[PDB]
């Protein structure tokens, strides 16, 4: 991956920071997937991310494609969820809707799904070929029983209004999360330790 | 903490980040103090780092007590150390001490301990009064398999030499973190989650 066109399909900050703290050198091409499939129906709530992240990265390759005639080596994408009892948490739509995440995160362990594709793309017959591996990491995290003192404190943060589940846990989060379970770096939105194991699979 | 002074007693900006992140302002004033406590005077080794956040928190009421006779309202001392089976593991001395540290965390699993002290200062009737609260926060942490070479870069880098265990949480961009078991921001030097925790508790 060192002389590869490696680019990132996400514009998340967080994302890019991961990656390129690791040393890996990449363009960020975010992804104009503006569809956003049905959660029902998948099986596992981290096949519906693996999905969804498929199709971000697969945007991007076909439209880099069709439009530079350019196949990039890679294409990274990737979909960072949050479930409780089962039920799914996208990333939210208004600040109250923060809420209504925060308020049933609240004193209660959840899981960080983020499902990863990693597409090599070719291209041979005036035809993007792709193939396609995708893997997932979760990770338990345990909110503190909070008070709507520091719901409202914390939706006024504008922290959440972009994170996965209304959250983060660096900054302001440190009141809000109580113990994480697993990968760190998964919950803050990048399973990197995951996705260096997976590359060296798929070379050697 | 509406309209008292705070002091938190470390030099180690990563505390001072987190508190501060966390929308609590204070003043940064180090202790003098040595880390000079005898292990074997303890059965725990987070009784350990309780009594030295104590004692560190404790010089700086004191020298802050003895200059002006005005007291500060609270100080906050803090200890961080890591163990590896029994083996306490604080500050690096030299870089062969901080290599060795995380040669010996390399793919195993170890525990941070952080103990805090809260000391409560009172001074209206020309003499130091002060009431203290201790307590701590556990996590276990493992480490990935890492080369010697590559981690060897990483003492190289000047990043082990302040932090207990030799590593910050952001080591080699992340991973040398495999899993985090219990608060994270435990491991970077500070549980922020259980302060706050505490804090309500001397209050109502």
């Amino acid at each position: 991956l060192l002389h590869k066109r490696v680019v990132l399909a996400s514009a998340s900050p967080r994302r890019q920071e991961i990656l390129s703290n690791a040393g890996l050198r990449f363009e960020v091409v975010p992804s104009k997937f503006k569809e956003k499939l049905d959660k029902a129906s998948f099986a596992t709530p981290y096949g519906y991310a693996m999905e969804t992240a498929k199709q971000k990265a697969l945007e991007v390759a076909n439209r880099l494609y069709q439009k530079d005639l350019r196949a990039p080596d890679v294409v990274i994408g990737a979909d960072t969820i949050v479930t409780v009892g089962g039920l799914i948490l996208e990333k939210p739509v208004d600040k109250q809707d923060a809420y209504r995440m925060l308020s049933r995160l609240s004193g209660r362990e959840h899981s960080v799904f983020t499902g990863v594709a990693i597409v090599h793309c070719s291209s041979k017959d005036h035809q993007l070929d792709t193939r396609v591996s995708e893997f997932y990491e979760e990770t338990k995290v345990k909110f503190s029983e909070l008070s709507e003192e520091l719901l409202w404190e914390y939706v006024h943060s504008g922290e959440p209004m972009d994170k996965a589940g209304g959250y983060g846990i660096q900054a302001l989060g440190g009141m809000l999360v109580e113990s994480v379970h697993g990968d760190f770096l998964n919950v803050v939105g990048f399973p990197l330790n995951h996705f260096c194991k997976q590359l060296v699979k798929l070379y050697y």
